[PDB]
């Protein structure tokens, strides 16, 4: 099965999901001299319900917090979307080192990790799962984390990896402020691209927040310490779990702010 190994890592996926090659694939190298300044980009309208979160579980590529979206507590509008996308999950990207652990680069800057807010359009879709095949049926939120002072929101994350170091491992996780997580400037590119782990589906508008926040060196390690691997299975480390950057061909980067 896919992974972040040397045998089943992204230079391998297009084995199992041929859209690996495909001409809408993410993450991307923002080149900032070549971002258009777009006018009609709205700011983000955010609305995140502490009360909204209620798992966080060991998948065996990241952790997931995993939210109710049976209603529409929790939403992102305006950016460059038309309606109202639900929160759906977060979860987190590094590498073994922390100076490269992002996935989106920005001029050749990668952060020590990226924070993915995953969102659905329920304005056109029933469910997650068919918005997640359609090119309109997702929004990502991508948020830089750079080393710096302790983060006393993503403690609390941390606080929990030890219960779940296995992967399949959940256990409850609520009252979790997203909205206050984000960093004071909301300015951002955007961009048409896909999920970046498989099935690779080209079904996300990106939203890559310009300003990082910070997390702590002893705070990221912790993620290092999550398994790939299942209770009884021999152990194996995600140390890295980010892809590298992939073929623009051709799509428009706009940019919020100039
Ligand atoms: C978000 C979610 C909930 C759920 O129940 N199942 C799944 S399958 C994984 C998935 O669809 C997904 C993974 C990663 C991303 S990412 N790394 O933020 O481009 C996305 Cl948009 C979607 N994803
Ligand atoms: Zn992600």
């Amino acid at each position: 099965s896919w992974g972040y190994r040397e045998h089943n890592g992204p230079i391998h996926w297009k084995e199992f999901f041929p859209i690996a090659d495909g001409d809408q694939q993410s993450p991307i190298e923002i080149k900032t001299k070549e971002v258009k300044y777009d006018s009609s980009l709205r700011p983000l309208s955010i609305k995140y319900d502490p009360s909204s979160a209620k798992i966080i579980s060991n998948s065996g590529h990241s952790f997931n917090v995993d939210f109710d979206d049976t209603e529409n507590k929790s939403v992102l509008r305006g950016g460059p979307l038309t309606g109202s996308y639900r929160l759906r999950q977060v979860h987190l990207h590094w590498g073994s080192a922390d100076d490269h652990g992002s996935e989106h680069i920005v001029d050749g800057v990668s952060y020590a990790a990226e924070l993915h807010v995953v969102h659905w359009n329920s304005d056109k879709y029933p469910s997650f799962v068919e918005a997640a095949h359609e090119p309109d049926g997702l929004a990502v939120l991508g948020v830089f984390l750079q080393i710096g002072e302790p983060n006393s929101q993503l403690q609390k994350i941390t606080d929990t990896l030890d219960s779940i170091k296995e992967k399949g491992k959940q256990t409850r996780f609520t009252n979790f402020d997203l909205l206050s997580l984000l960093p004071p400037s909301w300015d951002y590119w955007t961009y048409p691209g896909s999920l970046t782990v498989p099935p690779l589906l080209e079904s996300v508008t990106w939203i890559v927040l310009k300003q990082p926040i910070n997390i702590s060196s002893q705070q990221l390690a912790k993620f290092r310490s999550l398994l790939c691997t299942a209770e009884g299975e021999a152990a194996a480390f995600l140390v890295s779990n980010h892809r590298p950057p992939q073929p623009l061909k051709g799509r428009k980067v706009r940019a919020s702010f100039h």
